DNA sequence: TTGTTCTCAGGTACCTCAGCCAGA
DNA sequence: TCTGGCTGAGGTACCTGAGAACAA
């Protein structure tokens, strides 16, 4: 477990309240026992032209990579102990997107348990309602009710 | 002259770095001397849902106003004396917008000079040009070639 | 002749999802 | 079945100007 440097983590958690983006998803999977895959995302968006300033950012995470689009650029984290302890550590200093980090810590927390039964699944759906409705949500299409698939 | 706290500078830099914004202006005046006057302004762009960030903003630099149109909101420091100060203390800290920053500090440095003769106030308005040129221009007018309206 | 406040809006550069597939 | 690597894209929420007016 790396330990960042605080001065770091500051100007960080001021970027990421920025152009930062903290990710709950509940994914249609056939396969899962609970037809839906959780996903956890840490993204920071930025131009191509600048995407020296996210791959100067795996490097200082020391997890994660850079992908890209044409013209704009996003470091991504998904790695779940990796995002466990960054955000650990991130979200004191988080303003904006403080909740949103201690709802998915809270998850990852509570994954296995919510692994062993439906109810304790649903619940945990919940919290990523919840961490959406804290974001700007455009397009957002499986959400806890969908999960009501479980009820079939 | 008011001194920050240099872990809210801290944030604060990433936060502009973000979705803040150093502008500089060349404005088209035939009031004025050389027929344009300059403008300096530091901004943060938020959605008017966060104003509340913004308004903070205002307590915590002490200086500044918060501005709607649509529905986001604008933080905006334009007066220079305290532009000055309080750009001298964020640019250390500053990584994407750094050279604006101190762009912008020499500009008003050199502010008494650009008065004095239309060949000093070109230059002047040649760093205007390199911030923009730093920054995502899009829109923009008025340049130093606009200003060798001092053919005359 | 200058500085500053206040409003407006073009064109993205972000945000925040969606989803597929390889591997253990 | 589960997780982590990878790609695609809708809908703004930003950025970064413009300009008119008030106040000296
Ligand atoms: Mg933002
Ligand atoms: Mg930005
Ligand atoms: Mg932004």
């Amino acid at each position: 477990n790396t330990k960042y440097n605080k001065e770091f983590l500051l100007y960080l958690a001021g970027f990421v309240d920025g152009d930062g983006s903290i990710i709950a998803q509940i994914n249609p999977n056939a396969s899962s026992k609970f037809k839906h895959r959780l996903r956890l995302t840490f993204y920071v968006t930025q131009k191509t032209q600048r995407r020296w300033f996210l791959d100067k950012l795996v490097d200082e995470i020391g997890v994660g990579y850079v992908r890209d689009s044409g013209s704009v650029s996003q470091y991504v984290l998904s790695e779940i102990a990796p995002l466990h302890n960054f955000l650990t550590q991130l979200q004191p200093f988080l303003k904006l997107k403080q909740k949103q980090a201690n709802l998915v810590l809270k998850i990852i927390e509570q994954l296995p348990s919510a692994k062993a039964s439906p109810a304790a699944f649903l619940e945990v759906c919940t919290w990523v309602d919840q961490i959406a409705a804290l974001n700007d949500s455009a397009t957002r299409k499986t959400t806890s009710e969908t999960v009501a698939a479980v009820l079939d």
